[PDB]
């Protein structure tokens, strides 16, 4: 089942991204968590023969766009 997969990977990296709510913007620091949730994606997405990208990972994606870094400065 790849959407539970998916909500493991999702729950982990609510667990990273939840103590450094202050931190959301620095883009070097975030970029760690987010590579690891992209490349739990994908793994999952092999590991049931799915594409990569697909549409629930690219809803995740989204969704991490919407709740992290939507008001983020681009730098500084």
């Amino acid at each position: 089942n790849y959407e539970t997969a998916v909500q493991f990977c999702w729950n982990h990296y609510k667990d990273q991204m939840d103590p450094i709510e202050k931190d959301w913007c620095d883009w070097a620091m975030i970029s760690r968590p987010y590579s690891t949730l992209r490349d739990c994606l994908e793994h999952f997405a092999e590991l049931f023969d799915l594409g990569f990208p697909n549409p629930l990972a690219e809803r995740i994606i989204f969704e991490t766009h919407q709740i992290h870094f939507a008001n983020c400065s681009l730098v500084q």
